[PDB]
């Protein structure tokens, strides 16, 4: 049961934390692991293989971690190494950190991947607030008769917070596709004209199990690359990395700063 | 197998209700369940785990029913409680209530929702006819190599008998997506340039069994709130119910009127 | 594994077709059958259930055959009988003949298929190259951490190739969908909106593969039928097969004489 699981990773949580609320968390998108010594000190570090329901079953392998890192008056959850549907595994396991993390006490998800830009304005390093999504994946985490709401799952206020901290932050339409594979340029034209500035593989449904779960999302996409075709330029998952990792201190100062502010 | 499940279903109906031949088929969709007393007297009430195919195997839970309402001159198959493929069941389990129907001599499914409106003119609890829709859960109920044809997948002729009995009644493109959650604004957005003025949940893999299955389809939607981002008003199940509730006796009427012209 | 079947089955190929090396590989779309005859005399012909990996492991049934057939100085793998997604197994065994290809050391895919006409100029009988896809199955065949750039997915330059041998060729996005039912008009207006010019129901997970696996594609729609709506003729799996009947000869030879210009 996801949300049993939720509870129990949580009463881990604050268990080997010594924490009974985390205020936020934070799911570090493609390339942002450099940014978790920019976001502060973590105080305790969890591998996800010692809470309940972060790792599928099966499809074995090391998992990441989840970090209590104090930011501000805030203790966050900071998940290092998450779950994408393409690895195939039930969306469960894709949101667990957002539910573990709610039960937890985060009222706050920070969302952050590495997306693909479409929208002219969008540059390579630039930090984009998601604004709302285009769920491509035909999927949702939740399993039954659990209406969610979508309007302004991506919280206008807590954007507005994080644009107190950097007033350029631009924000855009992120489109969640499923991937592994990135898209054609066909499929980019298609996706601009279905309204979309970002690109990326995750975050949909993890906003939308926030959503459910009764908490605020913070999406930040960070602009790897401009999606297929705009340039010509080959997209790829270490120049995603990259990208990432030379944008990485900046990215854990901005959530540090913006987490701070929430 | 679905076929021999729905012909076991049919003779269990034929001979539970003493009825050889069924000529039409009711689903309905959320909120529509107290337009039932509008239909008429079910002379027959199946309960659904006394049919074959009906349940899905596991997720147990007290399915609904089956009702045989006389309607004009017509014996209909009522469905009442259907299942939704955001159950995560097979969609075999999704559309057997058609092939059920189908196999009891349904050459009629009428088959009702309660949808989003996302064109400008559609109004809550407004119905609104099915002229088309748009599948876009990336699913099909069929399941090898069944061609179907979808040109006219909602008959332009039972449309024109709707209309004979509500000439007021608008048209519209249903989207049917694989909620449960509903959708962001900018989905809406995506979906309206995508040519769809109504949004749900259901639908479109009944439409596709009833069509493989030879049988004729009018859709209709009970617009029960204008799609997300469209005026700002929060969706949730319960206003999609209390909707299809407030507005029940003139969707049941309405349907045993059309019905009776068929 | 997909790589180790892949592996194995290119052993099986090389050991009993004598060859080590397959150059190019055609996976022979809907209709496109009739065309074996015109591509060439076949040298070995192999049942694709005696090579390891092809065949789902249940829904059985008499799978077709990968011929090695000598086309110019090309020893050329022609997959006769392929799997669709729509039968329902996992899309291992549609992109399979790829791998396995890739394995016998094909460096050029050929996926030809049926498709469903929707840019204005094209016309029933008109092959098409693509140059692009809408991969709209919310799917990929590539299965955890695998990014793949599908920029230039099919090759210009094969397309160039192909239009030496055919200057007239026009080229067009193909959208592929899930199936196994068609479109209805309004997906089909959709998909225009959507930027394709081809609708079918096949290799863009193939395509997919062939890129990942460090293959060129070249695809090539056979136009059977103006997409659905479009004129109003009712589309059937028979009118595409006698459609690619028809132009079997013609389409066998274009290959011919396409693949042996690579
Ligand atoms: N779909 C998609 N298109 C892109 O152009 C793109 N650029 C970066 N990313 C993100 C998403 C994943 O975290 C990771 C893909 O491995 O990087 C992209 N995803
Ligand atoms: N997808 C979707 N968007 C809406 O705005 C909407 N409004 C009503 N409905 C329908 C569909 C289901 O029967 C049921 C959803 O629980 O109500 C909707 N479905
Ligand atoms: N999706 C779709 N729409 C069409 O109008 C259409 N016309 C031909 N085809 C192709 C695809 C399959 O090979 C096969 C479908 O059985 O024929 C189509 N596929």
């Amino acid at each position: 049961d996801p949300d049993e699981l939720a509870r129990r990773a949580a009463q881990v949580i604050a268990d080997r934390t010594g924490i009974g609320e985390h205020d936020v968390a934070v799911v570090l998108g493609s390339g942002w692991l450099p940014a978790v010594a920019a976001l502060g000190s973590p105080t305790t570090v969890l591998p996800q293989a010692e809470l309940p329901g972060f790792v599928p079953p099966t499809a074995a392998g090391h998992a990441g971690e989840l970090l209590s890192v104090p930011i501000g008056a805030h203790r966050v959850l900071v998940l290092a190494g998450r779950i994408h549907a393409y690895e195939g595994h039930d969306l469960r396991y894709v949101v667990h950190p957002v539910r573990a993390a709610r039960a937890a006490g985060a009222q706050i998800m920070v969302l952050t991947n590495a997306a693909g830009g479409l929208r002219a304005d969008l540059q390579v390093g630039q930090p984009v607030l998601i604004s709302d999504h285009l769920n491509l994946t035909a999927r949702s985490p939740l399993v039954g008769g659990e209406f969610v709401d979508l309007t302004d799952a991506y919280s206008p206020r807590l954007r507005e917070l994080a644009r107190q901290s950097d007033p350029q932050l631009a924000e855009g339409v992120y489109a969640g596709l499923p991937g592994p594979h990135y898209e054609t340029p066909a499929e980019i034209r298609m996706l601009q004209t279905l309204g979309a500035d970002l690109v990326g593989m995750s975050t949909v449904h993890e906003t939308i199990a926030a959503r459910a779960a009764g908490a605020e999302v913070l999406g930040v996409s960070l602009v790897t690359n401009l999606a297929a075709g705009i340039t010509g330029e080959p997209l790829s998952h270490a120049e995603v990395l990259a990208a990432g990792a030379a944008s990485a201190t900046r990215m854990g100062a901005l959530l540090a700063d913006v987490i701070a502010r929430f």
